[PDB]
């Protein structure tokens, strides 16, 4: 089961900003609040030229708020696709935090946001094209990402910038670089095709032998330079590390080769099998994912 | 783009609570000065099976421990409803949110905050099933985790205590007034579920949402009607379909009929036969009509 991790902390981080006419999220910390530069754009269909719109910028046409209550604005700042708008009052449900910059693989959790009220929450992984397969209509930018990790600092990395032609949907980070530089101009990106995260397939067959489902499970074993080279070739990222999958091969008794053999002959496809009621191999779940749902870890 | 989410769950991560009785731990739930949590954490360890009322004679509060945050509260009386205790506690909860306890009803699309020792892990929603269980992802400890859901004008509807996981993986829990959903039994026995069905109404938004981003290969120029396909549905394992009036907002901008969708059901029950719809390559029922259009339109 895909899930999200609790979202309260970040829920009172989430913010109302409106420049003009337009309307869209931002996240406050401490004193400052951080949000797409899409806010002070003009309503035009050309391409938008950010440093003109940066320098004829008036801070009164700001207004800034939390849950009906209005923060004075100080200053605004440009960086990258982002800008950082300094308020009088830091925010005193401020989490214990860093920035992070994801890379694909990673897993994360998206608050979808609308006019500064989270709406909704869900975990997502950051695909290989930089791009993630996220629900968000019109008002959802600046809807943040974030981890929990076990301390309990919270990792601030997404802030929602563009949905592509395609569907999948893209953010940049708290220092303003988008994720795969997709420009946040309005015009049409294509992005690249997306690869199996082979790491989340091997996550997911290990997760399938400890349910007692092994139907598929190959006796020969290829290693990871013969896999990788196939992978290539195939649709598929190379694998990561063998001893990182360590908890869940000692526990199981198969080595991480064995089921990368077992990817080669079930990606012709299962034959009308299930595999965890999947038919065909999953993406979705990370090695993290799967241990902390079977082991609390 | 129809992606499975959960409604924001801080107004309900700060009821969690840790409940101890002796060396057994579950989670409940504190709302004013109440607890509500599983009767089974006064249950013996014993294999067979619990005399509850028993337990509940013999029961003495001073064996309680009741924690939020590690922040520990005084018990001071504690009443059997069903299967759930309630916990009385010499101080209230100052984030008790507005709130409701309704019960579920088979279709019914909610969110679970799955919680380990009074701490929330995870979030997700879930719908429950025909066979009242849901399909979630617990493993021990979790019981207790409460579900819920948040109506529009900020209610949150409590609905859900998780209970027990039944041997073919699906879980059972009960309401807040003690009702088991589906009338299983918590004790350490073995009950079977009856089989699922397809929840027609959802199948009938999914296929709806697939219209709207342009997948049609599969639709029909037929239509049959609710009589008709009630009538289907019995022989082939999906539910009746409620209503067809409140697609009306789909059907407009569509220009499909709820009727055309259905003999659509019938005509895809087999497989898809290699092609797919929105990437799904069997007929999907995750998602109610309330998610579709709100995922895709804000209202
Ligand atoms: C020719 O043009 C195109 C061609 C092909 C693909 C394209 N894609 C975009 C795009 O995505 N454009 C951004 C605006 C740029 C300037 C950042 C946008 O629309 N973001 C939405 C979130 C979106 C709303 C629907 N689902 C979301 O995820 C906001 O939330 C903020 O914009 P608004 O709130 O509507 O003002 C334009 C475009
Ligand atoms: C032994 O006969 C059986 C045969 C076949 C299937 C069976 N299933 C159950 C059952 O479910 N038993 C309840 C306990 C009582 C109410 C009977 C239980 O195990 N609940 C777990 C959550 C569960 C645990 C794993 N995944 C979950 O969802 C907690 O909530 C924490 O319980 P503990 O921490 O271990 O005290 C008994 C049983």
């Amino acid at each position: 089961k895909k899930m999200a991790q609790p979202s309260g902390c970040v829920e009172r981080c989430v913010v109302r900003v409106c420049y003009g006419s337009t309307v869209l999220n931002g996240v406050w910390l401490g004193d400052t609040v951080t949000c797409p530069r899409h806010v002070i754009a003009p309503s035009t269909t050309v391409l938008i030229d950010y440093d003109h719109a940066y320098s004829t910028m008036r801070l009164h046409n700001f207004s800034v708020s939390h849950n009906g209550v209005f923060l004075g604005v100080v200053g605004v700042t440009m960086h990258g696709s982002v800008l950082r708008i300094k308020v009088s009052q830091s925010n005193v449900h401020t989490p214990k935090h860093v920035f992070k910059t994801l890379k694909p693989g990673d897993s994360f959790n998206i608050l979808a946001c609308y006019e500064g009220i989270a709406s909704g929450v869900f975990g997502v992984n950051l695909r290989t094209n930089f791009t993630i397969k996220g629900s968000f209509i019109n008002g959802a930018c600046g809807s943040p990402g974030y981890n929990v990790r076990n301390d309990g600092t919270v990792e601030f990395c997404y802030l929602h910038q563009i949905e592509l032609g395609s569907g999948a949907h893209v953010g940049s980070d708290f220092t303003g670089s988008v994720y795969g530089n997709f420009d946040d101009q309005p015009s049409l990106q294509v992005e690249s095709a997306n690869l199996m995260l082979s790491d989340n397939v091997v996550a997911f067959l290990y997760a399938a032998l400890l349910n007692g489902c092994r139907w598929w499970l190959c006796s020969t074993r290829v290693n990871v330079d013969g896999f990788n080279e196939w992978a290539m070739a195939n649709g598929y990222t190379s694998v990561s590390s063998v001893e990182c999958y360590s908890i869940l091969a000692a526990k199981t008794g198969v080595s991480v080769e064995q089921l990368l053999a077992s990817i080669q002959h079930l990606h012709e496809g299962f034959g009308g099998k299930n595999i965890l009621g999947y038919s065909s191999l999953c993406d979705e779940f990370t090695l993290a994912e799967v241990v902390k749902q079977m082991y609390g870890v």
